[PDB]
């Protein structure tokens, strides 16, 4: 019942007219039925380089082995719960975008060690332990933790300001934090404290 790689394939080839095997933004997103799993199908998308395969039902990263040229993996509006089987793809993912998702850990998230562009908006993020682990990715620029709970906590107390301090106190080379350009003014009250 669920549509297969295979068959989301078929329909953005109907819809798109091209081959998809040679295109480099492949379009799997809002199946109905929608995905649940990522297959071994994945590997004939050898051009890609933008996978959208938001708003569907996968509850697991699975099955990225050759995409070659993979830059973007777009994944939100999912069940996914952990970050996890990227290896495939670690040496050339620019940019993971998995908001709207179940994610509580951010274990994993350090072996994308070309990551510039985290989005994950709406996960289930609670605490200051979890942003420490982004500190290893030295190239991430632009991160969207808006409406998760940590996110939430402090928007609750009138504190957002605060909240961007601490995130800037931890990844000080942070250029945009939840769609808004890290300030001057911002590194400098996180420099003065760290």
């Amino acid at each position: 019942k669920a549509t297969t790689i295979k068959d989301a394939i078929r329909i953005f080839e109907e819809r798109k007219s091209v081959v998809a095997t040679e295109a480099e933004k492949v379009e799997l997103h809002g199946m109905i039925p929608p995905i649940e799993k990522m297959d071994a199908t994945l590997s004939t998308l050898k051009a890609c380089k933008h996978l959208a395969l938001s708003t569907n039902n996968i509850e697991k990263i699975s099955s990225l082995s050759g995409m070659e040229n993979l830059r973007i993996l777009s994944l939100g509006r999912n069940l996914i719960k952990k970050i996890e089987n990227l290896d495939a793809v670690a040496d050339t993912l620019e940019e993971l975008w998995i908001s709207y998702n179940q994610i509580a850990s951010l274990s994993g998230i350090e072996k994308l060690v070309n990551l510039r562009v985290l989005y994950m908006s709406n996960n289930k993020i609670t605490n200051w332990g979890e942003i420490d682990k982004l500190a290893a990715l030295d190239k991430l620029e632009d991160l969207l933790l808006a409406g998760n709970p940590l996110y939430n906590d402090y928007k609750e107390n009138n504190a957002t300001s605060e909240y961007r301090i601490e995130v800037v106190k931890r990844l000080p080379n942070l250029k945009k934090l939840d769609g808004m350009p890290v300030d001057v003014d911002e590194r400098e009250q996180a420099n003065v404290a760290r």
